[PDB]
């Protein structure tokens, strides 16, 4: 029952590209890679090699293949406790998953500022740019429950976890800069009405339903972050490259005492891109774990994810000088009239070593702040101070979820907080209470001041009587909407209109999606009439009448709300997809790699089967997938070298292959004969821009190739794929 | 007044087809389908319409828009108990899933037998034809969460939950008739080795995996259902087209004593029916919720979904007689052996009204047993005996799960127990103990005997040694693989060597694929030379001269273990497509349409967008979705009458549409000029088996479509697949 006898079975504690090794809990994979929240986890770390197999009381196990019985055929005993203890652990397993965000995918890492931010906060993370903080991030979808697919169009959730010097600082954002709604209050209803309906519990991971675009129909407040849930921002290629945002205002604290709001951003380093819907929807199908895979194999190659941290910042005395109020988390504050100024930058660096341990049962709050951080009243965020501390008392299973070791700060804590379930620290303190004297007090507090101070709330002025009632400065809907809109690139504004058309499609009920049409005619007429023509519906003379909302502080668009409309590509770490023949012309290939490793892209290497196929010149090529294993869906452009294109060229597969990967938009490089394929994608013989074509794959055909990786997708083909068949 | 003023929001409370209204909970839809169990219900249902809105504890709300604050714009107030106990609720809305079947789809129904059984088991509810016993029922993948896809390549569970008048009988099946393993001490080793890896819990759903082929390899007692679901029986097109079987050999027990060795069948009145493979993992991203839909729709059209139990009988004198084991749960018993005697029928015949409460917190136990009924020493049956119990006290809470409505027993229960959590019942009871005095000793014993006894365990002799032992007679492994094999047709057998193949390719390690191809090559050669070759594997000379198994008692295949072999067709509550044009003939869809509804054969009407289109006489046609919407996927057959073909002729969607379902090797019709499409498929001028052509939809059109519909599958187009790019 061994492994083989050449080591093949255990991968190389180096870093590999995708696909070279099997995957590896990160410690084995990386063992060289520390911070000290990694260390601080090796007190709960357990091997394997070498041990004898045991019951959980440490009796070792002579036969763990057969139930203790009355004779071979007879009937199990009460008395077999070894049974019995590994049955039940294995039937006590699973915990609550979380009732939102359930779907995440988590890896260590280390983030640091790139000056000292003493000016503006005293918080002790941001102070020195060569004090390193450790970090866990988590991302997510929103929906799904943890076994949903993960290129869902949805929100994601981008949630840090900083393990602070002076406490555990949680920032737990999504990828879009507002949220659907204004005050917590709705949000049971909100969530409720996205999630599976309740008669019977459909669709997964799918806001396309009736009870979704009800709720969104009859509360307008919801439309900007459905504008954004309706583009490519709801579908994006990695969570590596998607824009993070902590939505809300919160404030900044420093020495003397000043407060300064700030929305924190996210920049990812390796650049913004997302799917397209087609190939999103299909993928969920083909690899449910594509984004989880990914990530957890960037970091195994050493493509470390790593975001730019930046803060908006507004002074005190600026609070009400925009057209909309700075609390309400439906706005955003456009980067054209408060730019985004750079903090530093994390890098994650580690996978866990065990998905439920580290990923499943990490607890993250947006309330967890620390000294020089404060809160506002922003009614959405006020809210979300009390959930997720109620919500982990049961998900986790006691009130001592900070001693699960993922959770864990690396800083003191000392309280007299005593007892929970599943108490883990035995208090040698005389005293549970304050004020002692048995023992002279301690642990004691500790006065606010410029570090290493006690926490203090800003003495922020409130006047108003109780009352449950919104802003009437929140009351405005559309604005931010249109200059959404109006700010996205044609092919943005067309991917957004597929997706609120194919969306309204799937809802039941007509006069829903009218009245969404309505809501839209009050955003934009030309996505009004857009959506409602692929929907059968007419505009009204009053709909086409409806004036349109106000600019934003005179802000016709802001293309920093686009994904693409400034180029930020960064092709290192991408993937392409290599079709083989029996025959590859070595020389070829030996290009195409090279120039490849050169910009940091990988290769995944596909024939019609398995195994090998030997080139031109005698070298072995291992395959990696066959064209059905591993669709064009996956890849970001696909290269097919010559040789023996006979052998391929009559393959459906080999041929399908193309055309799904054209009608995606991917860059696409055909070598010598390989250029017969031409023919398939049904599109001309001077060639046409997306399509690198040469006698040979030589270094301006890679050039070519590269350069198209770099821009992403071929947005000009979009008229051409409407006629293929695929 | 958000309602529609014309009623549109609500459906109709009569059975219409899937599509045609919104889905309701059954209580709503089908309020006069009743039985003893949801009628015993009624106690906990809970209305809504014309009711104030409360909290929990009562009282009316005034403002469930809003947190109260300290000004419009302030912060969040503690006292506000309205916001808290909603959030609250919401945060802890979440219970573990189950720990295997986590994806499930449960319907009410009702069960009676054909005939008295009372000369071979003394079961209340099979004594009678006119008794009938409701039943609820839950079918269920295995391997992926709640909210994983439902067209995976898995084992499916059938759990059905019989309300009897002497107790609940859960009788907790699987769609194969063998399991994977023999001694239940194993179960969490293999359930451990098919679930995701514990690095970074991937994949969902799937067996494709290193360390589910890395134990089937190294146990070999697998191989039998492994099998299984290699073959289409692991991607049934419904769940009312696939059977149903108990596994184990348990005992009947009649009124005087005599103990009959049972196993349990179901059968479905539907016939049976599988997906193919590209089709199933396509429809997993297309439409993961596909049978928990395709269930609740065809229950909401009338098409119930109908099973036949039936019971292979074996006399205790027998229990010897056969080349494998009876208690031997990797061992079926082949019909050719042992016939099914048919014994009653179930129809299920109404949705729940809410999921979680009915469907998640559903409890099914193989042990949950009734007099007349008994166990056996199946050492696999003896511990998931343990198993259920253990399980449901941390997932549905604490010890009081049978008082959750949907669990109840319909007949009498009182016993000594008292307390636990959630405890609904108050006992009255003076005593809390027998033997008692002060309440006359109440509740009693009751005597064994032939009708309404105790229960009496069968007095099995029992004789052995207290051992760890697996019996000798279980040690055989490849007999039943091979019968397997052989009774499949052809076709059958390529998509058993393509799964093998397709999983195999995604086992990152290669030695394992050697590894499980040896192992195939002890079950037969054809088999293992086929997977061999599509993984780039030479078999050694070793290899190719393993003798076979020997046959099993004599046979050498048995067609009942085919899924296609016996044709067993059954169109009713299938649906065909109908690609619509602009102008549409008239004459070729009211034929088309009425032919389809006469054998119970639904429609869907679709077109490149949403709203209506109008037929050359002028009736309006109503689209139900678009062509990408409404993929191929999720029909049986498609049909495209004539019309103005011209509108769809260049459209990639339909084109595609037809590719796609040819390919999948479904039945196309094409009247007049739509036959122009014949070119995209390449179907030669005279035509060829499983595609219908005619001038128009009348004489014998519909006729051939629905003979191709009752076979299902147009198998012989398996050699012309190959080349179209789809
Ligand atoms: C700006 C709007 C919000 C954002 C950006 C956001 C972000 C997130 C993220 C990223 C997670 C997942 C953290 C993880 O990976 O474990 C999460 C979880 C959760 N959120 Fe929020 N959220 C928002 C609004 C709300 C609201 C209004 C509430 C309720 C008042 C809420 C309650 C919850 C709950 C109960 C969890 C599960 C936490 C756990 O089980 O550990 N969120 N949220
Ligand atoms: C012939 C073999 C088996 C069959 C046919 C089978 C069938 C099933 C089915 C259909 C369910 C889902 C019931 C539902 O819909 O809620 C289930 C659940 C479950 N099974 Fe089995 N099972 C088998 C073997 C085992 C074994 C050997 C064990 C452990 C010793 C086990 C432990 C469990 C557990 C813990 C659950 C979750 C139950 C709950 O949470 O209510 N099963 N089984």
């Amino acid at each position: 029952s061994l492994a083989p006898e050449d080591g093949s079975h255990r991968p190389a504690a180096e870093p590999t590209p995708p696909g070279a090794q099997p995957t590896a809990p990160g410690s084995l994979k990386a063992p060289d890679t520390r911070n000290e929240k990694l260390n601080s986890l090796e007190d709960v770390r357990k091997g394997s090699e070498n041990y004898a197999l045991t019951t959980n009381q440490g009796v070792r196990i002579a036969d763990d293949q057969n139930s203790l019985r009355a004779g071979s055929r007879g009937p199990t005993l009460l008395e077999d406790f070894i049974l019995r203890e590994k049955i039940t652990h294995f039937d006590h397993e699973r915990i609550p998953e979380r009732i939102v965000n359930a779907r995440g995918s988590a890896a260590h890492g280390y983030f640091q500022p790139y000056k000292s931010l003493s000016d503006i906060t005293k918080a002790d993370f941001l102070s020195d740019p060569n004090k390193i903080t450790p970090v866990f991030v988590r991302f997510s979808t929103v929906q799904g429950g943890a076994g949903s697919a993960d290129t869902v169009r949805d929100i994601r959730g981008f949630a840090t976890k900083f393990y602070t010097e002076e406490g555990i600082f949680d920032l737990v954002g999504n990828n879009t800069p507002i949220f659907f709604i204004q005050d917590a209050h709705k949000f049971p209803d909100f969530v409720h009405a996205v999630k599976p309906e309740p008669h019977w519990a459909i669709p997964q991971g799918q806001s396309a339903h009736d009870t979704f675009w009800d709720y969104v129909s009859l509360q307008p407040e919801t439309l900007h972050n459905v504008m954004w849930a309706m583009s490519d921002r709801g579908i994006p290629r990695s969570y590596r490259t998607m824009e993070g945002f902590g939505i809300h205002t919160f404030r900044l604290i420093n020495a003397e005492g000043k407060a300064t709001f700030v929305r924190f951003h996210w920049k990812p380093l390796a650049g913004k891109a997302s799917l397209v819907w087609d190939e999103a929807q299909k993928l969920t199908g083909r690899d449910p774990d594509f984004h989880r895979r990914e990530l957890w194999e960037a970091i195994e190659a050493g493509d470390f994810p790593e975001y730019e941290l930046g803060f908006q910042l507004i002074p005190e005395e600026d609070e009400f000088k925009f057209d909309f109020d700075l609390l309400d988390p439906t706005k955003l504050i456009p980067e054209e009239l408060v730019p985004v100024q750079r903090v530093g930058k994390m890098v994650l660096n580690r996978n866990p070593d065990n998905f439920f341990a580290e990923n499943e049962q990490a607890a993250f709050h947006p309330g967890h702040i620390v000294p020089g951080l404060d809160f506002t009243n922003d009614p959405l965020l006020q809210g979300r101070l009390y959930s997720y501390t109620d919500t982990q008392i049961s998900r986790l299973g006691g009130p001592n979820f900070h001693e699960i070791p993922i959770n864990r700060p690396t800083c003191p804590y000392h309280n007299f907080q005593r007892d929970g379930m599943h108490r883990m620290g035995i208090d040698t303190n005389p005293a549970n209470y304050e004020p002692n004297s048995i023992n002279d007090n301690w642990p004691r507090e500790t006065p606010p001041g410029p570090k290493r101070g006690g926490f203090e709330s800003y003495q922020e002025r409130v006047e108003g009587n109780k009352v449950r009632e919104r802003s009437p400065s929140f009351g405005e809907y559309y604005s931010h909407p249109r200059l959404f809109w109006l700010s996205q690139t044609p092919f943005e504004q067309r991917h957004i209109v597929d997706g609120f058309s194919f969306e309204l499609s799937k809802v039941v009920r007509p006069y829903i999606r009218e009245r969404v049409v309505d809501q839209l005619a009050h955003i934009d007429l030309t996505l009004a009439q857009a959506v409602a023509k692929n929907l059968g519906i007419e505009l009204t003379d009053d709909q086409l009448n409806i004036t349109p909302p106000p600019d934003v502080n005179g802000l016709k668009k802001d293309p920093s709300l686009s994904l693409y409309a400034i180029p930020d590509g960064d092709v290192k770490g991408r993937v392409v997809a290599i079709l083989l023949n029996d025959e590859v012309r070595s020389a070829d290939l030996l290009a195409i790699l090279k120039a490849l490793k050169a910009k940091g892209v990988h290769a995944k290497l596909l024939y019609s089967r398995m195994g090998e196929v030997t080139a031109d010149d005698g070298t072995v090529l291992p395959i990696a997938a066959t064209f059905a294993g591993a669709p064009s869906l996956t890849v970001d452009a696909v290269i097919v070298p010559c040789g023996n294109i006979a052998d391929i060229a009559d393959n459906g597969d080999a041929n399908y292959y193309l055309m799904e990967a054209y009608k995606h938009l991917k860059p696409i490089a055909l070598a010598g004969d390989a250029r017969k394929f031409k023919a398939t994608i049904k599109i001309a013989d001077q060639g046409e821009e997306g399509i690198v074509e040469a006698d040979s794959a030589d270094g301006s055909f890679m050039d070519e190739l590269l350069t198209l990786m770099a821009a992403h997708r071929v947005w000009s083909r979009i008229p051409k794929i409407d006629k293929i068949p695929a």
